[PDB]
């Protein structure tokens, strides 16, 4: 009760990016400032796999492709014109004016997390904890 | 019940990004300030793999091809004009105006990880943690 | 119940970029400013790979191919004109304006992580932890 | 149950970026101010990998291929005109403006981290911490 | 229970970049002031890789090949006209205007950290740790 996962057979091209002809026969790239400025993109990773146990595998492409997953914090206005305390005592958290943001990206792929906490609280904890136990062939 | 996972054939090209003719002939790049430009970009990572446990893992691409995961902070104004305090005692958290901004990026893969935290708490811990064991043939 | 995960064959070309005829033939690349400036890519990993354990394997790419993961801090104002304070004691935090940002990047991989804190806490820790043991053939 | 993985025939060309004809047959590059400037880019890393244990490896690309991963501090303006304090006493953290700015890159690959803290706290620790425990054939 | 991963056979050429033709007939390479410029590349580092266990290990690159991961500190204005202290006692910190900014690299790789810390706090610990064992063969 094994296996033998195979027996492929092509016989044409194989991910050849053959970009011929008069196509792309004149890039006029130009940048200003910052970002970036690309020409093309002809990405075609063919592939020819085998396994016998494709166990929490990704075999393609996993993250972004095209993606704008871009963040920005606070930008508001945070006003204090005033707070008349007489006499605190062992105030461990009071008066506490507190404008926050908290921004977090996509959880992609097996196990992920985004954990993304704002405010005035979250004592005794915060963040990710995983234990993992990986075994090939094993216990 | 062991394995033999094999037996690939090709026969035509394989990743061969054979760029001919009149594309591409003439590139014109131009770059001023910060950040990039460029020509163009054919990318063909064509592979041939096997495996007998393919366990957990990324056989194309992983991260990012086309992304702007582009992070910016606070942009408000944290006005402050006053605060009459007399007599504080042992305050250890007391008139505090926060203007804060936190973010993280985007957690890709296996057991990735994305923690933002902002504001006026989080005592008593922060931050990932991971114990991981990985065995090939082992426990 | 061992293995053998092998038995490839390719007659044609392999990850050869042949750049030929007119195409390229004319590159006008001009920087200025900081930044760069780049003519074209031809990035054609072709790979022929065997194992028989691809255990949290990586075998194509990983992280960032066209990606503008770029950070920037706090642009707003922190305005402070007056805290009439009498007399504090033992203020261990108090009267703190704290205009504070933090970014983090993308957390890629397996067992990566991203932490970004911003505050006016954050005291009894912070940061990752990672406990890894991996053996191959081994415990 | 052991392993014997390989058994790969190549026939035509391997990674060999064979540039020719009237392609890239004028280059002109000019450069001014910092930043760079380069001409063309053909990368072709082909390669023929066997192992028994791929663990925890990488065998094509890791980390950035293009990427504007730039990081830019506070750009805020901090004005502080005046705090009337008659007498602190034993404070360790009082009227202390904080315009604070933090950040961190990309974490990628295995077991990485990027902790960013930014503020008015954070004592009792910060940064990373790792036990890394690797054995070959080994416990 | 061993192994013998091999036997690999190639026919073609092998990473060799013959750059023949017209094709880079005519450089025009120009400077001013700092940075680089560049003429082409072609970097085809094609290669035969055995093992049995890569573990860890990383066969075709690794960092950065076309990145700006450029850093830049603080660029706004830190106005301080004005702080009436009468008389301070024991103060460890007080009265403490920072203008602070913190930029880390990416962190790219196996047990990599960039740890960036910026404000009025940060006692009791900074930076990272790591205890390493590695044993080929051994224990």
């Amino acid at each position: 009760f094994g296996g033998n996962p195979g027996g492929f057979g092509n016989q044409g091209g194989f991910g050849n990016s053959r970009g011929g002809g008069a196509g792309l026969g004149n890039n006029q790239g130009s940048n200003m400032g910052g970002g970036m400025n690309f020409g093309a993109f002809s990405i075609n990773p063919a592939m020819m796999a085998a396994a016998q146990a494709a166990l929490q595998s990704s075999w393609g492409m996993m993250g972004m492709l095209a993606s704008q997953q871009n963040q920005s914090g606070p930008s508001g206005n945070n006003q204090n014109q005033g707070n008349m305390q007489r006499e605190p005592n062992q105030a461990f958290g009071s008066g506490n004016n507190s404008y926050s943001g908290s921004n977090s990206g996509a959880a992609i792929g097996w196990g992920s997390a985004s954990n993304a906490g704002s405010g005035s609280g979250f004592n005794g904890g915060f963040g990710s904890s995983m234990d993992s136990k990986s075994s090939g062939w094993g216990m």
